[PDB]
């Protein structure tokens, strides 16, 4: 195979032979496949040998195999810490070969944690940052392999970046101060899209990343809305001012009004002014209705209309336009969750709505056909809008059903009541008991992923913002660091013990295969 | 074997809804045999879309509540 | 409920109940249960042809009915 | 809210059961002769127009592994009987 008794010394980890093997001149040669000792000490993670070959001639830290490789890629993939930090401890360089894959990485795909963990908290440790490959095809940041594979070790590496003084002794001057020198690298935000990606939940409840959102939020993120939405807001009041300080019955054309009528006649056509807003269909159907009859209400600061039509879009318009702002509210922190609620129960019922319109079609045609003598039921598209308006448990039962029923009025009496205790038991009950549990399994799962999911909003509303700001403003406002004065899981758990009974097996393989082979060679005489 | 008591009282009453179209009855067991037959049909055409995708969950929704308030109603009548 | 308070405010004024903003802003609150009165509120003025804007009063209420009775208390619901 | 959140549990997989019923009944109705031209058996597509098997498999792994100690701790008996001794008397 290749081997030379100074590595399989090595592979099997005995440091007496190996130090006189180099005492008498091993001259340290390369094997087939290219593993020079110093890998065999690795794999394995013999570091008492490896103290031996380190201390002689580090003509072996720098030597690659036929797959390029070094010893530290083969210590951190079979994981051992103490070899890695016995490597560390003296200058030994990395190289990106044959796969392009770095050493940090590759201790990263192992998803070895011990080694990442001394990594970190060992020297020589931002080159090992700057040493990974732009535009590699399978790993571009170690950061971002970080949160792909191993989250506890990004968790106290975020512990680095949080410092303290004096604590909280005085109470009056407290000092915290944050870095944010990792979640940079162009595209943005890269180490908070990869989290919600791989949705771990934990480092964005670390306060490192909260502060860092904070940074985002309060350098321009607050500013987006006041530029946003006040402009919409400048649409909405003028039109909600005016409805209140006039009568709905007649028509305009003091000294107040005209100014208010004016300024949403502008804001209208500054809403035709985009096709697309800036800031990334139900609101593009929402607007398009809304920057029409908002024209077509303040039409007489132009040409005279009539009144009906004037009032007539005005209603639209007001109902509408508190409509989208509830939308605008639905990209905030504190107000953020109770609109992603409504929309969830709305997409529920409105695709349940093309089933159960039939249940009110039966019981719509069957009062229509029971009880037409009666005014609310005079008519279809009559008597199924009082059969809507009967789902709530409005069923009247005096005047429509009683109070002529003893004046002999009904028509098919028995047939009425018969109509009535299935309809009475139909729609309010057992269609209203449907449509709450189809809430209640509706925000349980919307609740079961709340605070991943208003984080998952929130970075998505910076990183649709940051491919539309000019990257010139960004260089003023970005901070990258804080200061701070106060005074103002079972899954992982088996997953775990895998890995740990998955080494153990192995070990135990390795063990039986020894003991087979002092069976192989082991004299006996007096057994025979 | 829901469908099969309804299809039968669906196809009664139809007939005899349209049976002025061979010998006349009075108009008051005709609507009287219109008002079962039009109920009746959107109720079981409520059932030909449980074996739909989009629409389909719903009606075994409506029909498991109806199960069990209908095996509920046994008990809560003397109430 | 400012939405549909100035949207009812607007579209029946000369009925007693929705006179005046902040009495069509409470009537809406009332109506969150299931208190749409419907018949002294929509019909009994709609064959009368007391209506301003029929065709849209009856969309707003299969509106209403279906956002602030339902959506909204199934949501309230859902929540407690 | 019982019962609605058993049918959401399984909801899923009951659409599917249904649908995978409703070929099978119909496909014991219809005439195989007809079912030999419209079957197609490929198709070409143009999009342009847990945890209960995780502790299963562990122990699968550990029941293994305990069988694999019988065998050395057996011929870690073997090596007992037939070794010669001396020095240690």
């Amino acid at each position: 195979h290749g081997m030379t008794p100074l590595h399989l010394a090595a592979k099997n980890g005995h440091d007496k032979v190996v130090q006189l093997l180099l005492k008498k001149g091993a001259l340290f040669l390369s094997d087939h496949n290219g593993w020079t000792a110093l890998h065999h000490a690795s794999m394995g993670g013999y570091t008492q040998t490896m103290k031996v070959i380190l201390d002689t001639n580090l003509k072996c830290t720098d030597r690659l195999d036929e797959d390029g490789n070094t010893a530290l890629h083969f210590a951190a993939r079979e994981g051992h810490a103490k070899a890695v930090a016995l490597l560390l401890s003296h200058n030994a360089d990395i190289v990106l070969n044959k796969q392009q894959a770095s050493f940090l990485h590759l201790a990263l795909h192992n998803k070895r944690k011990e080694v990442v963990l001394t990594i970190i908290r060992s020297k020589r440790w931002d080159e090992c940052l700057k040493i990974f490959s732009h535009n590699s095809p399978g790993n571009k940041c170690p950061i971002t392999e970080m949160i792909e594979y191993l989250p506890e070790c990004m968790k106290v590496l975020l512990d680095f970046c949080m410092l303290h003084s004096t604590e909280d002794k005085s109470c009056r001057d407290y000092y915290i101060e944050y870095n944010f020198k990792y979640l940079q690298c162009y595209e943005p935000l890269t180490a908070l899209n990869a989290m919600v990606q791989n949705n771990r939940i934990e480092l964005l409840n670390h306060p490192v990343c909260k502060e860092y959102l904070l940074m985002k939020w309060l350098a321009y993120g607050f500013r987006a809305h006041m530029m946003n939405l006040g402009s919409y807001c400048l649409g909405l009041i003028p039109m909600t001012i005016l409805v209140v300080n006039i009568k709905p019955g007649m028509a305009f054309n003091s000294y107040l009004i005209k100014t208010c009528m004016i300024l949403v006649f502008l804001s209208s056509i500054f809403g035709y002014c985009k096709e697309a807003g800036q800031i990334f269909d139900i609101s593009n159907v929402l607007e398009w209705i809304i920057y029409t009859t908002g024209i077509i209400f303040v039409l007489p600061l132009f040409v005279e209309i009539p009144a009906h039509l004037q009032w007539q879009c005005g209603a639209i318009a007001v109902y509408f336009y508190w409509m989208n702002f509830l939308l605008y509210l639905q990209r905030f922190e504190n107000c953020g969750i109770f609109i992603v609620m409504l929309e969830v129960i709305l997409k529920t019922l409105l695709r349940s709505t093309v089933v159960f319109i039939f249940l009110l079609l039966a019981f719509g045609l069957s009062f229509y056909i029971l009880l037409n003598l009666q005014d609310p039921f005079s008519s279809p598209l009559l008597s199924i809008i009082q059969t809507f308006s009967m789902m709530l448990g409005d069923i009247n039962y005096r005047e429509s059903f009683l109070e002529p029923y003893l004046r002999n009025e009904l028509a098919h009496p028995v047939l009425s009541f018969a109509q009535l205790v299935s309809f009475t038991i139909f729609v309010p009950i057992v269609l209203m008991n449907l449509l709450i549990g189809l809430a209640v399994g509706d925000i349980a799962d919307v609740q079961k992923h709340a605070s991943l999911k208003r984080i998952a909003m929130q970075v998505e509303l910076h990183t649709s913002l940051e491919k539309k700001l000019p990257l010139w403003f960004l260089r003023k406002v970005d901070q990258k660091s804080t200061i701070v004065y106060p005074n103002k899981s079972l899954e992982m758990e088996i997953l775990k013990q895998k890995y740990r009974l998955k080494d153990l097996t192995f070990l135990l393989e390795k063990q039986h295969e020894l003991i087979k082979l002092i069976i192989q060679k082991m004299e006996i005489i007096s057994e025979t």
